[PDB]
């Protein structure tokens, strides 16, 4: 249409609010803001499942040139502003009084009442592995009973999810080029060089206790050093869970940090900080949302089966939730501006 | 039913999402968040709504006890919430490109295709007086063509606005009580032996410079409290669109403000601050879609019919659209706490 | 004095930042941020401690009056309001790069240089028990070296902490006693007949898998009842660090939760509620701090001495250092509307 | 120092707040709130002008390189940050009651005790020009009676502020270049076809009604593109103070406008942007300040001398007082995405 409400087909938006504590006559005031709340939530879903997909689109090709970069950018930085805004969207639900929602839960299934498909849809889509996930909700079969949702979830598992893509993008970086500007040998040596001129610093200190502390620091740096520089301890890490990129990604990701505030390389930065940003969000709502589920019914209510769906959130906090782990910690293997290799060729 | 997609009628609410650029084989990307964007406003006014109406209803009543005025604060207290939700969701649209907005703003009715009923409705509400709107979209008839909306409209004019009942409200506190507290009689008599203590204080100032600042600021004084004891000067005030109470309303309300650090005042000021929050929240909002408006199409584009869209929406921004407009005032009319009449009775 | 300047002491106050590597010839743009930064958390640290000791003043008597109860809440909430502003700060300082901060850290002590007398005044005032603190920074001599500063924090750790004066008021709340309404007793009377009821109504369900889980829903809903009327099972559960609350105090809690809808007990609950987003907001501080910190210098830089003290922070972040804890879990002793005693007296 | 309160200096910071009501013996707890917020206020301004002065310094040059863009812009959207934390302290000092802003209001002068120096340094070297502000306040000697204060703001007015040297940045930008790209001669060409095209169909219209509108609209254009195509049209727009753009910066913005998709483009779209929100957020900061003080002394109080200073506030709320009002404009010029002239050269 032309005009506003059929637009946005309001007609259909609008009548999709059917409280059930109203047509059977024991009508609960607060109702209409859970539904209400829910489906605000539901439409912000299906919009970051949208950027999400056409993010997934632009990434899965072989070059991705400066103008498709600031797309993405721009998505994912739109995905940001989103999910600040559901963060900001439980408080508003708190405001419901647990005596309230005490008399109306009973309209809803224990565990499926409260599942959400768009939800895993995009924990999928950006990255969460299956195996990392606790036993509790591990297989979507358990979750979600439904046959059309069961073949969207797996889908979104077989697909190549947001961190499969980006790994690629990392690993095709230019700087990681033996031939180029080899940038993980020329980092290979100035760790060295830099090392070595700190162990002739530290043995010049006047102090004992001084001396020992710095000599004990740089032991703790070569191993850090060691944890990337050797495939084999690496592969290792990724093998528990404690990283996830592949080595060439992960070198990928070190030399745009590195190179962050050059011109070449603040995009791919930024790309990287807002992948960042959505993990740390998605964390951010987590916790949100595990402190009101516990403000509403406590760990454990009648009808709940005790306290394993309250355990079950609180373990969604965890690191093994984390898509882009490796991210957080790429400034461990810095080194100051000084011991850089320049960028010349 | 029980389970999350069925509650929330999922298969209703996210079918109705029709980007009109992709259908006409030129798909925009951003148009599904537009869609997205309003859907989302267009839920959270339903919810504002329907807490504004149930407030109406509680307030339509000879009594309103201790325990409905906390439950009138919580409402009120959640569509505060709702609205600064609502004024950040602004930054979320503003990441479409210009350009990108031309490419399917086409599609929609250059007038018609951007007023909302569920906003109209609000406004109403809350209490914004038809008389009060600018000539552009005074009358309802003129914005909206459809027969249901303008039945609507028509009903939330003519229905008990919030500022009405509010007024209603006002007028019956105790201790407006002639025969009671007479709390209007006392505060004349505190205001004229306080100002003639400050005359003589002023008379034995040293400094000539500073006897006449303190004798023009008495009289400037006098002048204030001659608007709200004179009730014909109040009268002249209300009908010229500076004031909205009427006079009794008014007494209640600077009444309020005054022992609004007692128990038995705290819940009814808290619900005048939150009437205020509401309005300047709204203004907010107007004042952020504004700038977003500009932001897409300046002030004028083509189809646009020049700039008579944007000098409404920047008129809007006036005290005229403000509701409890005599609330932000009260102020204006307080004495310090020893010249107030003491709570005894 | 009379003027901005003279009364804010802006004199004294804009002549604190010194940029250490700008007096050392070698200066850093965003070293003035950092201070800034540092210096408006203090200021408002300085504010949360006077709001807090004046909170403290007034909790240590044995009567607080509806009065003073307002006043409370009022500078718990307005505790709130700058603690979300300090949560907000924290990506103020993360717009500085980890390679700027390489170029000035070393102007700094390794953990010294870090630990804010303010924040550890705040924790010990609120009530964070020095026994539940992890084994890094336990003992605050081991911390802070200076002499006035030792004698700050041994008076916050034996003068009554927020914890405490909270408890001593959720015991003296009136409901409690046994000559009165006694709330307690009728509270076990009706959890015995609510759930025998509920024994019935499970025993008459027709699909066996259902009357199975329902009976044994309700046996675990006996062991969450048996842990707060049996008083050896709370002493327990408080003496492992699963509460923190005296017996009585809990009962009060209760009380107060479940009537939360009155004019009577809707301030004592608001206060509650405020202590419960105080301790929230401070957890929220806590993983913004440890996400920047990693952002900067990782889990471990050059001087750090390995990843202790980013493990010491994310230590933090665990349930052992929430004060108010028992406050969170409240509404798992919560039972519905009908099957609680009304208040009559 | 090394130890944190050595090189924060907390030593001097934290003794800069003296209470003058405690000192007079009549003690007014929410005067400590006043005090710290004001700090924070004046410590962040101080940030705010150390950003500025370092971009107008970087500005101050032939040759602005796209690694030095980044700095500003990185810079400037710190700025953004400072201020949106800036206006979210206002609901911080709102909190305080009014009568008990009255009981320590007599310690301040009238309008000597509410005027910052840093905060008009801040406007100046944005670039609020003095011809542009009311009346009231608008010779500097008048507000500020100190020497120091009036050197500084003397330097400020006098030294090229943030509006010019964007100006001057804005006339520089290759693709002006008649030589080169010859952006403004391709523009006003498309202009003229477009437009044509544009006649055409609207002559091709079957309705008679939609024809006129169409007609109407496209003359309302050429009036649009008039102001800019003839120099003398700007020129006198910019006299009357509609614009304050040189002819030549107008032309650098609006074809970044244009490009802003281009990577070549993108950085000083982003620069242009955050120069709007910055100048947004000081309106918003206005705003709830004029809010707040309307909520604390009405529009006029006591020792007030009647409602100037109100009224003042409420007029540096117009667009007067915006500095960059040419770039909220910029998208009224804008033509789609077909009608640009492509950057090839
Ligand atoms: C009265 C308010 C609410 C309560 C008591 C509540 C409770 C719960 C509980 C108990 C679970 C665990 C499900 C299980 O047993 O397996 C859960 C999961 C979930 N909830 Fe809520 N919820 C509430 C509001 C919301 C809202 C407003 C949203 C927004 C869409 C939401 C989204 C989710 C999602 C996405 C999951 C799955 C989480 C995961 O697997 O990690 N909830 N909720
Ligand atoms: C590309 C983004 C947008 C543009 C260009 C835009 C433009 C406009 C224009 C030009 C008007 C004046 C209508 C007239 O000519 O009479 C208007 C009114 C309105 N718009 Fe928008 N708008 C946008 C997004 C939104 C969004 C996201 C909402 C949220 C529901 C919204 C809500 C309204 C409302 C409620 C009115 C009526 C205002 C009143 O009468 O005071 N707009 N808009
Ligand atoms: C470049 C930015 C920052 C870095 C790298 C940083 C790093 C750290 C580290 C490593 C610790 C642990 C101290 C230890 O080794 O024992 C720490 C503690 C602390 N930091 Fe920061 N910090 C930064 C900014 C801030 C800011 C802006 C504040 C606000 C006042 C702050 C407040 C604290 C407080 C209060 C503690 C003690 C925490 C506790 O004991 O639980 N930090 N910081
Ligand atoms: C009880 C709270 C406050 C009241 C009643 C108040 C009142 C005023 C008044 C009446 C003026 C006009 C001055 C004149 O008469 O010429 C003013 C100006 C100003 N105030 Fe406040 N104020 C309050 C808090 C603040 C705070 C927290 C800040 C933050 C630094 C602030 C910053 C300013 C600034 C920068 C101006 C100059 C504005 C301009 O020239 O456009 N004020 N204030």
């Amino acid at each position: 249409g032309k005009i506003y409400g059929e637009y946005l087909m309001l007609d259909k938006l609008l009548d999709a609010q059917c409280m059930l504590s109203e047509e059977d006559k024991r009508p609960v005031h607060d109702e209409h803001l859970f539904i209400i709340t829910h489906q605000a939530y539901e439409l912000w879903f299906k919009q970051i499942i949208f950027e999400f997909d056409s993010i997934r689109d632009m990434l899965d090709a072989e070059v991705i040139d400066e103008t498709k970069t600031l797309e993405i950018v721009k998505r994912l930085n739109r995905v940001v502003l989103i999910l600040k805004l559901l963060v900001d969207q439980v408080p508003i639900l708190e405001t419901m009084t647990p005596l309230d929602f005490m008399d109306f839960r009973k309209y809803l299934a224990p565990a499926s009442g409260f599942q959400s498909l768009q939800f895993r849809l995009i924990e999928n889509k950006l990255g969460v592995l299956t195996e990392q996930r606790v036993r509790y909700n591990q297989k979507y079969s358990d979750v979600f009973s439904d046959e059309e949702a069961r073949n969207s979830i797996r889908n979104s598992e077989k697909d190549p999810s947001l961190l499969e893509l980006v790994q690629r993008w990392l690993e095709r970086t230019p700087g990681l080029e033996e031939s180029g500007f080899n940038f993980w040998a020329k980092f290979q040596e100035s760790v060295d060089r830099f090392l070595e001129a700190q162990v002739q610093s530290a043995m010049e200190e006047p102090v004992e206790k001084a001396k020992n502390y710095r000599l004990m620091d740089i032991e703790k740096r070569r191993e850090v050093y060691r944890s990337i520089f050797d495939p084999a301890v690496h592969d290792a890490l990724v093998r528990r869970g404690d990283r996830r990129f592949s080595h060439r990604a992960l070198q990928g990701a070190i030399m745009i940090t590195f190179y962050r505030d050059e011109p070449r390389f603040s995009q791919p930065h930024q790309l990287l900080t807002l992948l960042m940003d959505i993990d740390s969000l998605i964390t951010k709502w987590r916790y949100n949302h595990v402190i009101m589920v516990q403000r509403m019914i406590g760990s454990q209510q009648l009808g709940t089966g005790g306290s394993s769906g309250y355990q079950y959130l609180r373990s969604t906090l965890s690191d093994r939730y984390k898509v882009f782990l490796d991210l957080f910690n790429l400034s461990t293997f810095l080194i100051p501006r000084e011991a850089i290799p320049p960028l010349d060729e």
